[PDB]
């Protein structure tokens, strides 16, 4: 299967480069505008009762646009908001903002529009000290994306009102910054991470062409991934987190996959193999490993398609596209470019600085060339990678328990993990928009309300009568734990306000009430849905707490099945990649341990708050949908690095080496290579840890911790110790499973020919 591809990619090499570079470039050009077709929603269980309630209330009572953007106005100098000179001017400027942008702004409403009024609620829109007033500017639009775009249109002009003495909070001021952090993260990843990646590539290869080829492959992979997701956005909505995940996860993986291909090609050239044989032996082993790693990533990502959150579906699509494209690219285009070049992949290297005499740097050139030279196989067995491997294998209990126990102690802090929703606390505490929102919540309390909503349908389209709502309210009073602002039971569970954008049909009635304590939300929601609906009436329990809690419940209910699918698919793929039954369980146990330790440290840093003052974020409950996301990502990459480490050991064992010899050779041959791959992906991740958005920081830190554990506490001295302890059982698998593997054309994990060279 892979030998045939190794033959044909070298033979048909000038008809691969063109087609599969032109396609990726065209995809990149088509998808540069991916950010113009992203959807901000997707965090909710769209099949749940809360989403149904939200839809029914919105289409019967109208979309509530009163909370879209609020603006706090402060008069200049000392004078109070009652200043008629100030009021006139701010009124006329608001009128200009509305008029000149009528396609984006329904209007503005507030105490400043009717300064001499009598409504207690309207008169509560100004502070007691007569220093601050606020207004609400509804925005024209049918969905959140259109409203956000309109807000972004009006932002520059809405910010010059009152000379600048205006602070914007609300849904869309928050959303604009929650979406601009994505662009800022991408900007840093493009301006800072790329040179560091290109430096690590040069230090792992020592040649500009050899180092550059994986970089070109990774760039092509991300361009094609953006193209594929832009195409996908024409059929189903895609979250705005697709394009960072492609850069954060897809790019590093794509670089690593091509790094392994180029390194193995140069390894076969150094042996003595001509370009054709070097390409074929590179495919049969390195390309097989890369394809297996990509399929493992895909199989560990597809469980996320089982969760209702469209955010997770979009991220899974992005990951699958990027990783499969990287796998295809590294073995088609990179393999045909290496076939075309051959010896020229080591042509323009450190020896170029030497020729130009511009004797310190003169000798430095030679030293840096000797460091990254064409090494030999016998010397890397007696290098650092191999001395460390042997000393660990000598005393393999003393390197396992002192690691196992501390990695369980790292899982210990996972018991305080709490789940939560998105808010302005997802931005750094010194952000202007967060500060404006907190200023609004401090000056004008009781206006930011998240009530639980009882949405009632009548089964026959007849109007709901007053007796039905009276019984529903009477029952809802039999649930303790809901806000009673005026100490009057008859004033609780008031009907939702009706806009002019609602059906107003008398068969649907929505009543709302806040709950005193947020932490009882679920208990109240599980108790509002326990009330007997009155005869005929269908009752739904929605609201922002309901949407959030249903989102958490949907992920808790479908998480064990995610774990089962993860374990079974990845262990079966490991068996087909290794030919052993013992190795897949050994690697799955370590992947589980690495995942547990990473999650424990993440709960330590982001929920418990240790490190929150240094990295400038706020300790808070984690975003519910992203728990499964980061579980899948960490599991996939941990399995990838296990495969990178263990494929060489399996190949050495199939050659005829003993267990210890196979462990030594496998770690030594891939030592600096896995080190460079981890360094590159860590550069990409660390470019994302300075994100303003807390969930991005959490995911990138999880990536970094998983990398460090897998490459420095798992690669060097846990896998060798456990394999030495297992012994000859490491390479065992029943004949009925070897028959299955060999029947598929993937049984070949041994490089048998040993010819020519």
């Amino acid at each position: 299967m892979f030998a045939w591809w190794g033959r044909t990619v070298y033979q048909f090499r000038y008809i691969v480069i063109g087609v599969m570079v032109a396609l990726c470039l065209g995809g990149g050009v088509y998808g540069i505008s991916l950010g113009n077709h992203v959807t901000q929603s997707g965090f909710y269980d769209e099949g749940s009762q809360s989403v149904a309630a939200s839809l029914i209330g919105d289409e019967v009572y109208g979309r509530d646009r009163t909370s879209h953007v609020v603006a706090i106005l402060t008069p200049p100098d000392d004078k109070k908001v009652t200043d008629k000179a100030w009021q006139k001017k701010v009124t006329e400027e608001l009128d200009q903002v509305v008029k000149d942008h009528e396609d984006q702004i329904v209007g503005w409403v507030g105490w400043l529009k009717a300064p001499d009024t009598t409504d207690p609620t309207v008169s509560a829109m100004k502070t007691q000290d007569l220093r601050h007033t606020f207004i609400s500017i509804p925005l024209q639009g049918d969905d959140d994306d259109e409203i956000l775009k309109n807000y972004q249109v009006v932002e520059p002009e809405l910010q010059q009102v009152n000379g600048g003495d205006i602070r914007l909070a609300g849904l869309n001021p928050l959303a604009s910054e929650l979406t601009g952090t994505i662009g800022e993260d991408q900007k840093r990843a493009e301006v800072a991470a790329i040179p560091l990646v290109a430096v690590v590539l040069f230090f792992v290869f020592g040649t500009v062409i050899a180092a550059a080829l994986p970089a070109i492959i990774g760039g092509l992979a991300i361009a094609g991934a953006l193209g594929i997701m832009r195409l996908v956005a024409e059929f189903t909505p895609v979250h705005f987190f697709a394009q960072p995940v492609v850069t954060l996860i897809g790019l590093g993986i794509a670089i690593d996959y091509g790094l392994f291909i180029v390194s193995r090609f140069r390894e076969e050239i150094a042996e003595g193999y001509d370009t054709e044989a070097a390409v074929r032996r590179t495919v049969m082993t390195s390309g097989r490993t890369v394809v297996f790693s990509a399929v493992i990533i895909v199989a560990s990502s597809v469980p996320l398609l089982l969760f209702p959150q469209g955010f997770l579906k979009s991220i899974t699509y992005a990951i699958i596209a990027s990783v499969m494209l990287a796998a295809i690219l590294s073995i088609t285009v990179l393999a045909a470019a290496l076939a075309i070049l051959g010896p020229r992949v080591d042509a323009l290297g450190v020896t170029t600085l030497l020729k130009i005499p511009f004797f310190s740097r003169r000798i430095i050139d030679w030293f840096a060339e000797k460091t990254q030279k064409t090494k030999t196989r016998e010397e890397v067995e007696r290098g650092f990678w191999g001395r460390l491997v042997n000393v660990v294998m000598k005393r393999p209990i003393a390197f396992a328990a002192p690691i196992l126990v501390v990695m369980v102690l790292l899982i210990i802090p996972l018991g305080q993990l709490s789940l939560g929703g998105i808010s302005e606390k997802y931005l750094p505490p010194d952000n202007a928009v967060r500060q404006s929102q907190e200023q609004f919540d401090k000056l004008f309390p009781g206006f930011r309300t998240e009530p639980l909503t009882l949405v009632m349908k009548r089964e026959d389209g007849e109007p709901i009568t007053d007796a039905q709502i009276a019984d529903m309210r009477a029952k809802a009073l039999t649930v303790s734990g809901f806000t009673d602002p005026d100490n009057d039971p008859e004033k609780m569970w008031k009907e939702r306000p009706a806009n002019d954008s609602g059906s107003k049909d008398p068969s649907v009635r929505v009543i709302q009430n806040g709950l005193e304590n947020r932490n009882d939300a679920a208990k109240k929601i599980d108790e509002l849905r326990a009330l007997q609906p009155p005869h005929g009436i269908e009752v739904f329990v929605g609201g922002t707490p309901a949407l959030e809690q249903d989102s958490i419940h949907s992920l808790f209910d479908k998480l064990p099945l995610m774990a089962l699918i993860l374990i079974v698919t990845t262990t079966v793929l490991m068996f087909l990649a290794f030919g052993s039954v013992v190795l897949p369980i050994k690697a799955a146990l370590m992947s589980a341990l690495t995942l547990g330790s990473t999650m424990g440290i993440l709960t330590w840093m982001f929920v418990d708050g240790h490190g929150s003052g240094l990295m400038n974020y706020t300790p808070q409950p984690l975003m519910a949908p992203m728990i499964g996301l980061i579980i899948a990502v960490i599991w996939g990459l941990s399995t990838d690095y296990e495969v990178f480490l263990v494929s060489r050991m399996v190949e050495a064992r199939e050659r005829g080496m003993s267990t210890a010899e196979a462990i030594r050779i496998g770690t030594a041959t891939t030592g600096r290579l896995i080190t460079g791959a981890a360094l590159i992906l860590a550069v990409v991740a660390g470019a994302f840890v300075f994100s303003d958005l807390v969930m991005m920081k959490y995911l990138a830190f999880g990536l970094l911790i998983a990398l460090l554990l897998d490459a420095t506490i798992i690669r060097m001295f846990l896998v060798p110790a456990v394999m030495k302890l297992l012994g000859d059982d490491c390479w065992w698998a029943p004949r009925w499973m070897k028959r299955v593997q060999e029947k598929l054309g993937l049984g070949e994990t041994e490089l048998p020919d040993e010819r020519k060279r």
